[PDB]
Formats: C-alpha cells, sequence, structure tokens
C-alpha cells in the first residue's frame, strides 16, 4: 500500500501495535558473539543492546577492537551510518578513535547527557573554548571551536586532533535537544528541519565516512533518523515515490543492527516524519519554511 493511507488505515484500526510486533517478529538474529566476552562487560550500556558481529565497526588496536557500534550500509539509497550507544565513562577514548579510524565528518546525538534525572551518556565533549579535552588511552585531543545555541537544537564545530600525527580535523557535532523524556514529539517539523541541517552541512555525503549518531542505547531515536533520511532520499531517486515501503526499509537496516525502533509510537512517529517530508522533496520549498516559524 502506499504510505499516507496505509498510515490512516492504521491510525483508525488502532493496530500500531500488532504492525510493530510483526516486524519484531520477522527481524535478523544474526550472533553478536565479541559483543559478549567477559572482557568487554563495561563496554555495553546495556546487557540486551549488542552489536551483531558481521556488521560491527572494529577499533584499530591490538589488545581490543571492541566498541558497541554497528555499520548501516544502505545500497540503493547510497549511505551509510555508524549506529552507536552514548559513551561510557570509560569508552569516551575509544568513541573519538572510531571517528577519527572511520574519516567522519559529523556526530548526531539525539538525547540530553540527563533525562528522567539519570545519566544517558558521558559529557564527552569539552563545554569551553578554552578547555579542551586529552584522551590519553587513544592519544587524542579534543577542542570545542565555536557553539550555536538554536531553540530545538545546537551545532557545535570541534577540531580532533591525533597527538601521535599531529594531524587534525573538523568534525561537526549536531545535537537535537529537545526529544520529550516520555513518548515522541508531538509535531515532527522540529525533527525534520533538524534532519535536513545536517544534510546541508556535507557530513552525510559520499565523500566522508560515514556519521556517527547516537542516543541512549544507539536503537531508538538513532534509528528513527536513519529511517526517515534513507526513506526520503528513496523517494528522490525512484520513478515511482510511492513504491517505497518504510517497514521493508526498516527490516533491511535491522540486518546491520539489532532493535532499530524501540516502541509502536516511535514506529507511527517514522511514518509521520516521511510523509510530512516528502512535501518538500517532492517540490514545495516553503515546506522547511513552515518548520522553521
Ligand atoms: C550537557 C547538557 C546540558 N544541557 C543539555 N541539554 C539542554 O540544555 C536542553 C536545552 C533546553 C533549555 C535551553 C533551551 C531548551 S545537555
Amino acid at each position: 500500500m502506499e504510505m499516507e493511507k496505509e498510515f490512516e488505515q492504521i491510525d483508525k484500526s488502532g493496530s500500531w501495535a500488532a504492525i510493530y510486533q510483526d516486524i519484531r517478529h520477522e527481524a535478523s538474529d544474526f550472533p553478536s558473539r565479541v559483543a559478549k566476552l567477559p572482557k568487554n562487560k563495561n563496554r555495553n550500556r546495556y546487557r540486551d543492546v549488542s552489536p551483531f558481529d558481521h556488521s560491527r565497526i572494529k577499533l584499530h588496536q591490538e589488545d581490543n577492537d571492541y566498541i558497541n557500534a554497528s555499520l548501516i550500509k544502505m545500497e540503493e539509497a547510497q549511505r551509510s551510518y555508524i549506529l552507536t550507544q552514548g559513551p561510557l565513562p570509560n569508552t569516551v577514548g575509544h568513541f573519538w578513535e572510531m571517528v577519527w579510524e572511520q574519516k567522519s565528518r559529523g556526530v548526531v546525538m539525539l538525547n540530553r547527557v540527563m533525562e528522567k534525572g539519570s545519566l544517558k551518556c558521558a559529557q564527552y565533549w569539552p563545554q569551553k573554548e578554552e578547555k579542551e579535552m586529552i584522551f590519553e588511552d587513544t592519544n587524542l585531543k579534543l577542542t570545542l571551536i565555536s557553539e550555536d545555541i538554536k531553540s530545538y537544537y545546537t551545532v557545535r564545530q570541534l577540531e580532533l586532533e591525533n597527538l601521535t600525527t599531529q594531524e587534525t580535523r573538523e568534525i561537526l557535532h549536531f545535537h537535537y535537544t529537545t526529544w520529550p523524556d516520555f513518548g515522541v514529539p508531538e509535531s515532527p517539523a522540529s525533527f525534520l528541519n533538524f534532519l535536513f541541517k545536517v544534510r546541508e552541512s556535507g557530513s552525510l555525503s559520499p565523500e566522508h565516512g560515514p556519521v556517527v549518531v547516537h542516543c541512549s542505547a544507539g536503537i531508538g531515536r538513532s534509528g528513527t533518523f536513519c529511517l526517515a533520511d534513507t526513506c526520503l532520499l528513496l523517494m528522490d531517486k525512484r520513478k515511482d515515490p510511492s513504491s517505497v515501503d518504510i517497514k521493508k526499509v526498516l527490516l533491511e537496516m535491522r540486518k546491520f543492527r539489532m532493535g532499530l525502533i524501540q516502541t509502536a509510537d516511535q514506529l507511527r512517529f517514522s511514518y509521520l516524519a516521511v510523509i510530512e517530508g516528502a512535501k518538500f522533496i517532492m517540490g514545495d520549498s516553503s515546506v522547511q519554511d513552515q518548520w522553521k516559524e
């Protein structure tokens, strides 16, 4: 079926939970043996969220190459993403090592450091220009260059230096700051404006390594971001945009990382975002402008 009318048909029949459980039943199951080794217990935030062996990002380190991160490679859309958990106190150095080694330009953060009165991720970037961070285990230096705070998100420019070689690179940090503690946003307008800002930066383009995207576990909000981006790109590329099937795209992405889209509400929100976003992608320019005021 098409998307917008399949949407109305699920709303009127109140069957989002049944649709979402079908996806869970059909999703791939692959081994995650490295993630479960005893030496890696303090490298995982949640015991039931692990990267598959076949798609895990390996650190270029002979001692222990493990990080809870997955490469999602979307062949038809020609887009790749690294999805990862929010860094832990003992994995902040690994995180920036991965960014360096994979040649990423951008980092997309979809959570706040504290939510629901608990820590959802470490403070892994500097908050003042004059107070830089040094990661001694991986030999990297990270400096805040600028910060632009907007109503729904913040953009930062960061400098990452490999202290072994004295090479430096500019990394862009895109921080969505307004996802509610419970549930999903009421309108997708600010989330879509945020996605377009990431796109406009060059961070998603083939001339760079894959963008790194994270929330707390790296499957829920993170899955919503890449699912919406990939579906909108396919609708631009194909002759028949109504042939894009969001459930089939989600099952393809779940071949590379488990658990993407954590609730039936997140599934419904992803449909909403693609539907409203299609309005700009197929020709009406002001659509981005209605989102922006
Ligand atoms: C380390 C962090 C500290 N604060 C974080 N998030 C925010 O402050 C959300 C922004 C809200 C209030 C200001 C405008 C809307 S992450």
